[PDB]
């Protein structure tokens, strides 16, 4: 339960709003920019950790990456934007 | 903003009275029971939304949770009762 408590301490603290937050339209957790999140927030809650380790723990607790929507004529996706949903 | 319009269509519609309403005393919005609100009202205005997401939007528009008054010898607070005040109307 150590991970979960840190997860909520992180997501439900408005001071982290710019790096990770509940989605406006939906019930998912959004990390607008992966690199910024790893730089600014991860070190504050998870010492000596990286994004892959973080995602592996999120997956262990039911949260998975949402399939990104391919945008425009280039069918582009911002690889740095990550959204997670819970199996519920 | 689209959110604000939905907020008022929700709060000022007498049909939602039991789940969310202007307070009798003060100038705040009261959600007597969080769980019931999420089950009965939220879906009608915000499809696929949860309480945290709703509160995040409220905060964006100046509404913040009121400091809970601790009751009796147990210093208790009903975690399911939420009252919101607007920074512009203290």
């Amino acid at each position: 339960p150590a991970f979960v408590n840190k997860l909520w301490s992180m997501v439900n603290d408005k001071s982290n709003e710019k790096f990770i937050h509940w989605s406006t339209s939906g019930e998912s957790i959004v990390v607008p920019n992966r690199e910024r999140f790893v730089q600014e927030v991860l070190p504050k809650y998870f010492k000596h950790s990286n994004f892959a380790s973080f995602v592996r723990q999120l997956n262990m607790y039911g949260w998975h990456k949402v399939q990104d929507v391919k945008s425009g004529s280039m069918l582009s996706n911002n690889d740095s934007r990550w959204e997670f949903e819970n199996e519920r």
